[PDB]
């Protein structure tokens, strides 16, 4: 065992020399992560496995498999994550035209306008945190107008939403779980009650009227649950990132000023620097098996460090090295395989939108000192918080 709780607040704050340190001794490790969670399991740390491993067959996502439960597949439902060919595909056929980047240009000029709005209050005020005025409420606005629910309540959402993906007790995790499914319970009832409407939600209500086998009510309330908590709580990390990162190194941010055609390439290269998704979601070996000839045991749990690949020099020469030219096609990000990211093209799109007019808009834009508290959750990589000028 190696108890990354050992390793302390340095690991939140930095994890890359820890994974580093493992990746030198294999690709695969058994490890404890830190509190709260103090989950058990095979961590891979190299590019190469990580990528082989998020194709495998023989690691199923669905717990249930094996009678295993969880809070989330109990309460919301079967979502994409937690479910197997042939269900995932099933509901991935659902929704994938939907998040294709053609489709998902046809959002951008409100997308623009979202941004023109949030900009024109904040930079009057001269400094900000840009998480609160800015990196929070543009991909929320976006995501419900998409689902077709714009009036709900953000705040709430939000707080729900934190909990649920950052959990700081058992019984608060469990709380929010319920609330949630009861409000999107709700909501869903509410646009039942309505005349038709034209919107992704309105569409999937349709679809399991038409045949409650292609979709139940389980799996509708669970891909509204999905699609909006994702939607949120980890595009905001990546502006957030993206911002923290350009203005951390101020030659890359000169490079790209420069020339702002770098700047598709540019947030590629924060998705590998400092990918917001930092281990890879719930699987576990369906059968016995090898992770660059390491055994691993039917049932075993694995954890694929998406950012620890990321920064493998492997596959990334001088990894820890920030460098907008680099533009890498293969990062891990936004995972690989049957499960890769759905949200791709979305989160791309609000990010370049986001940063683009961000930095058109404040050409003197600066830190205005540290940023606030990391997330405990060895999942998740961003801020709460981010003090800025210009
Ligand atoms: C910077 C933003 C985002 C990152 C880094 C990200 C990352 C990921 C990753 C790594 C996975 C695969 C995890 C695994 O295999 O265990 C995934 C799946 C998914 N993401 Fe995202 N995501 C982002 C934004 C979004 C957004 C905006 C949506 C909005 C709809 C979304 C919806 C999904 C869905 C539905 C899946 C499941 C796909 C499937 O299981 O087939 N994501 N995401």
């Amino acid at each position: 065992v190696i108890d990354l709780g050992e390793y302390g607040a340095r690991f939140t704050e930095d994890p890359y020399p820890v994974y580093a340190e493992l990746r030198e001794r294999g690709p695969v490790h058994w490890v404890r992560t830190p509190p709260p969670e103090a989950f058990e399991g095979w961590l891979v740390v190299g590019h190469e496995e990580a990528r082989a491993a998020l194709a495998d067959p023989r690691l199923s996502k669905d717990g249930t498999k094996k009678g295993l439960t969880s809070l989330d597949v109990e309460l919301m439902g079967p979502y994409l994550l937690v479910v197997d060919p042939p269900e995932h595909t099933r509901l991935r056929s659902l929704v994938a035209r939907a998040f294709t980047m053609r489709r998902v240009e046809a959002l951008r000029p409100r997308i623009q306008e979202i941004t023109d709005g949030l900009l024109d209050e904040m930079l009057p005020r001269g400094r900000a945190d840009l998480v609160d005025s800015f990196a929070y409420p543009l991909p929320i606005t976006v995501i419900c107008e998409l689902l077709g629910v714009p009036d709900i309540d953000r705040v709430t959402f939000r707080a729900l939403s934190n909990e649920i993906v950052a959990p700081t007790g058992g019984d608060a995790e469990l709380a929010a779980y319920e609330r949630l499914a009861a409000y999107l319970d709700e909501l869903i009832d509410d646009k039942r009650s309505t005349a038709p409407a034209d919107d992704l939600l309105g569409d999937l209500i349709r679809t399991r009227a038409e045949d409650d086998d292609r979709l139940s009510g389980e799996e509708l309330r669970a891909m509204a649950f999905i699609l909006l908590v994702a939607g949120h709580e980890t595009t905001v990390n990546l502006i957030t990132n993206g911002v923290h990162t350009l203005l951390t190194h101020p030659d890359q941010l000169a490079a790209l000023r420069a020339d702002m055609t770098l700047l598709d390439g540019a947030v590629e290269e924060v998705l590998r620097f400092e990918g917001p998704v930092e281990t890879a979601t719930y699987r576990y070996a369906a059968e016995s098996m090898e992770i660059g000839g390491t055994a691993i045991a039917e049932g075993d749990p694995v954890m694929i460090g998406l950012d620890a690949a990321g920064r493998d020099p492997a596959r990334h020469p001088d990894p820890h090295v920030f460098d907008i030219h680099r533009a890498p096609q293969g990062h891990l990000a936004f995972g690989h395989g049957i499960h890769y990211c759905l949200g791709a093209p979305l989160a791309r799109l609000e990010a370049r939108v986001a940063l683009r007019s961000l930095l058109e808009r404040c050409p003197d834009l600066a830190l205005d000192g540290p940023p606030g508290a990391r997330p405990p959750g060895m999942l998740i990589r961003g801020v709460r918080r981010l003090p800025v000028r210009w």
